[PDB]
């Protein structure tokens, strides 16, 4: 198997689908990672998730950094051992969520030095993705906060692009890393057509295996995000994969696969899963709502998940209602199923030359 | 498949291993009844529980009733559909859990008052288990507080036997339940040879399926517990299942079967799972302590269970200490596969005539 591959299959306007080939598996585009922050997909077995259809899940440096540590994971044999998932994951390199999450923090040019005291680094962040065994590497980046002025933005993309050249050279002189791991750049840039495209620019002139689209939906709204991603996403390499990171909603996905985005990641089907709110192809649903509670249909009439094989709405409104971690667990799988089975139609419907009808189709009957 | 039969396949000493068939499936004796209060046998699914060996799993009649509520569950179905367990369960009559956990209750001849204000009797407790569709039923009972003086423990034995009286004769009203489900009776009289032998009497005189000792693990310990046993299971028919409510840990179970005993339940595998505990061959293990931290081996090394083979004490330690549910999940499933090999090595050991031997080499390692 290659340690890298992109092959693009099929195009329909600026939509594109295909494969990623790594030594750990194949990644099918568009694609949806599955988060696994806390080395686990909340509420699934890695065999679960794989079985809903994920090939690729996303973890984080910043947090298992403090927890279990890297140092801790390396010597315990990898990020892929310690959890049990065997094909490729994607980490984050801390640019976003030591700024999120941290009490206290430091910027400079350095790096960031922040309290859970540590620090991070574009060698750093690259030392700790190797140590985790990281099949693909995030560039060392700043997410730039929105809203920002045109200088603030622009001060805080050339840092960066800094960090992106600083992240190359820390990823090329590990030997073993280099050889069997990719790395992806991240464009920065805010919301300005020119700093995008300065960004692009530097980014190209380094090289990387994949481009992410950094520093969106951090608040901007949809309408924003499609309008920054509608001059973006074609300053990128048309030949490496594009990942929109952080995004998202069932409708941003499908509006951002036809702005040219290639991979995905969120939060929102585990999370919301947890609280309650199931996805449907007419739009979701909170199945803690008394309506549910004798409802003897699955969650979803056409989803073909195991969860919606075999229980009722009734049963799992009881479960949520009550507390019980099987609730958890059976909205969980369902939602990450129902979002791989969204990835694939989209993947099809590119294939066949009938996405633009599939976005279409899939509006009107998601927001009725 | 018949109603019930109870067979015994081999005896050693008092102890007996066999089998119960029923219209849902063979139950192998001594057994031991995950708990499912709540509808769930919290965070696994049925066919978790299944894979762990589980024949039969244990509801209960008060909290259903009180939620989602027993009409409820049959308009839904019934509990093995709601739920998705197509094997046997059976179910409490709500004797105990009423005084356990009602915020007040009213007590009298007719049956129990309280409030969660509902209504339970040994007429109530009885349809509440046809509406569930429960596949043992429990007869509707008073567990007597310990200690209790032998003229407090006479009273309520003697009532306990009047309702049990009346629960025999609201499930033979009943045909559909009296063709398809079993009435298991429960002894009571506190820790008093003549009112434990009284009580058996009574039941005997009845008729029941299978018989329960009632009014134990309340608090009286194992050395009082193991003393009532020695004489209160031999007053029980011997050619009927032998059913100790509530127990046990290990060596309670251990030490049950060597008085008679044949089925169990306790909430102490699952519960006790998603607190950091696990039990091993060489006892109880906090998975929470540091001393796990970069432990490589599996919860128990002989263990069978899914968890065992593919994921290490580290992790596991991670996960319970993040307060992931995946935590909860493994620790679960390893502690009811724990109990299911041990009821397994009882139940060879016993058909192979070295059940004496089982126990001392069982006691010697887990007490080691
Ligand atoms: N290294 C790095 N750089 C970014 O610019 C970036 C930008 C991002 N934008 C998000 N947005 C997350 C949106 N999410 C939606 C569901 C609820 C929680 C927030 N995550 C991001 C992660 C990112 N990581
Ligand atoms: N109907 C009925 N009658 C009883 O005499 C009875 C006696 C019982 N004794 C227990 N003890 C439960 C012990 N358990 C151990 C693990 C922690 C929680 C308490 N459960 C019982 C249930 C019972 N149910
Ligand atoms: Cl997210
Ligand atoms: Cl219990
Ligand atoms: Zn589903
Ligand atoms: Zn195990």
């Amino acid at each position: 198997r290659p340690r890298f591959s992109f092959s693009i299959a099929a195009r329909e306007g600026k939509a594109r689908t295909g494969t990623i080939e790594m030594k750990r598996g194949v990644i099918r585009t568009p694609a949806f990672m599955p988060v696994g922050t806390a080395a686990t997909v909340k509420a699934l077995k890695p065999e679960t998730v794989r079985a809903t259809g994920a090939d690729i899940i996303l973890g984080n440096t910043y947090h298992l950094m403090l927890r279990p540590g890297a140092e801790r994971i390396a010597k315990l044999g990898g990020l892929h051992s310690f959890m049990g998932w065997d094909r490729p994951i994607l980490t984050d390199s801390g640019g976003y969520q030591v700024m999120s999450l941290s009490s206290l923090t430091k910027q400079s040019e350095e790096g960031v030095t922040f309290k859970s005291r540590h620090m991070l680094s574009p060698e750093r962040s690259i030392e700790i993705q190797h140590l985790l065994g990281s099949d693909i590497v995030m560039a060392f980046d700043e997410c730039t906060p929105y809203p920002a002025t045109p200088s603030r933005a622009a001060s805080s993309m050339e840092r960066s692009m800094r960090w992106a050249k600083r992240s190359r050279d820390a990823f090329d002189s590990r030997k073993e890393q280099a050889e069997n791991a990719a790395l992806f750049g991240i464009q920065q840039g805010s919301v300005f057509e020119n700093l995008r495209q300065q960004s692009a620019d530097a980014l190209a002139e380094i090289g990387f295996d994949g481009y992410a689209v950094g520093g969106l939906a951090v608040g901007e709204g949809q309408d924003e995000m499609f309008r920054v991603l509608d001059f973006s996403v074609p300053m990128l390499p048309d030949d490496k994969p594009h990942y929109l990171m952080g995004v998202g909603k069932p409708d941003d996905i499908v509006g951002a696969v036809e702005r040219g985005i290639d991979m995905f990641d969120c939060v929102l089907p585990t999370r919301s899963g947890r609280n309650g709110q199931a996805f449907t192809w007419d739009g979701p649903i909170n199945i803690r709502n008394a309506r549910f509670s004798e409802d003897l249909k699955p969650l979803d009439s056409e989803c073909h998940c195991a969860v919606c094989q075999k229980w009722s709405r009734a049963y799992i409104h009881h479960l949520i209602r009550a507390g019980e971690i099987l609730g958890a667990m059976l909205m969980t799988e369902h939602n990450i199923a129902f979002y791989q089975q969204l990835m694939q139609k989209i993947r099809d419907s590119i294939s066949e030359g009938r996405f633009s009808q599939f976005a279409q189709d899939f509006r009107a009957r998601y927001f009725a």
